[PDB]
């Protein structure tokens, strides 16, 4: 009975305006980091690969490097919450996120971004 | 660090011949069935979802049903062989799959089809 909700699946946010977007999982009360993978994509681009408290910088992709960054803390709670900062035109697209905590599960996320 | 390896990258079948394709996994002699969760993928459309030993048959695409099946025995080997009897041009695409045992990742097939 794992599954994995976002609470919405569009965010539309304008150009330099920061993002976070959320993907809420089951924990209970604690959690445990040999247990927990996370994984983030855009039109397979990495975003963020998380393996058991492992990030490795390199692997991310080029375009994203001084600006996503998932937020740790956010993960004790029971979310995935990616954040980026200084939004292009160019990260404007659909977004995979992947989970495998006890269960596993993914979901899609619309993104549309602004420019006034 | 737990990877999980195509033999192949790109299969090359014809129209109405079966065909078959590999994940191959690590596996530490024996297997579990609690631990194991295996996913298959083309273009957002189910084609297995397997957890624990349970394929669902509803939730899987209405246009892949008498055809798209995993090879049970295979798992054991290591492998997540999913099988297509009588393919169609429909069927070519790019093929994801996605597997959790132990530690987790996926992978992209690309499969193009033949009519002499
Ligand atoms: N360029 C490039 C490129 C090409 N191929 C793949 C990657 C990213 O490879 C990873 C992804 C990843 O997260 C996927 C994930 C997380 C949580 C649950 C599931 C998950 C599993 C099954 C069912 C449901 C699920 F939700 C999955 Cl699939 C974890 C680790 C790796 C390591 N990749 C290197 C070895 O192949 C990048």
């Amino acid at each position: 009975a794992f599954t994995v909700t976002v609470p919405k699946d569009l965010y539309v946010v304008e150009y330099g305006s920061n993002m976070t977007i959320e993907c809420k999982f089951p924990v209970e009360k604690q959690l445990d980091l040999a247990a927990l993978i996370v994984y983030w994509e855009m039109e397979d681009k990495n975003i963020i690969q998380f393996v058991h408290g492992e990030e490795d910088l390199k692997v991310q992709h080029s375009s994203y490097r001084q600006r996503a960054r998932l937020l740790k803390d956010q993960l004790s709670l029971g979310n995935a919450a990616l954040q980026i900062t200084d939004v292009k035109l160019q990260d404007a697209g659909v977004y995979r996120c992947m989970i495998s905590y006890g269960g596993a599960d993914y979901k899609r996320i619309t993104v549309k971004v602004n420019a006034p």
